């Protein structure tokens, strides 16, 4: 099953205005369709990209610019989850998409469908990294039949919708 996010999740770029992940991915897919670099998996596609994102270092909690190098487009699952935090962040993800959760001094990863209210996830507040309690998780059936992801070597996350979203 796909670990991925909704089209409209807005990725913070290190060197321009923030952009919907669906736009980033579909442009990369369209170009790779024509130059022979398109990759195919049973439930979707990958294509090369070269963009600058912001990533959290989970050991030091520093935010660093980092490069993302693969764009992923996958069939949406039958159900999706809207995750809302107390600090105001909202994101729509697949049910198995993992989040960094800080629990009793350690960070572990937890699937969206396994999150409970009060679980603290990694976010930005203004310009500060913040561990932010989940407020509610709500299942919905998607209208958009595609979901999206990026690969970020080393870090496996990128800042989007004010959340450090786990990545390929």
């Amino acid at each position: 099953s796909a670990k991925a996010v909704d089209y409209e999740t807005e990725v913070v770029l290190g060197n321009g205005e923030r952009k919907k992940i669906g736009e980033i991915v579909e442009r990369a897919i369209e170009e790779a369709e024509k130059n022979g670099k398109l990759g195919r998996v049973d439930d979707g596609f990958y294509a090369p990209i070269d963009i600058e994102v912001y990533s959290l270092d989970l050991e030091t909690l520093k935010v660093r610019k980092a490069r993302a190098n693969i764009a992923w487009k996958r069939t949406a699952p039958k159900k999706m989850m809207l995750v809302k935090t107390r600090g105001g962040k909202r994101i729509r993800v697949t049910p198995t998409h993992p989040f960094f959760v800080l629990e009793e001094g350690k960070v572990a990863m937890r699937k969206a469908r396994d999150l409970e209210e009060g679980n603290k996830i990694a976010t930005i507040e203004g310009l500060s990294v913040s561990w932010d309690e989940v407020a509610e998780i709500l299942e919905y059936e998607p209208k958009d039949p595609w979901v999206y992801d990026l690969q970020v070597p080393g870090y496996h996350n990128f800042l989007a919708n004010g959340i450090f979203v786990h990545a390929a």
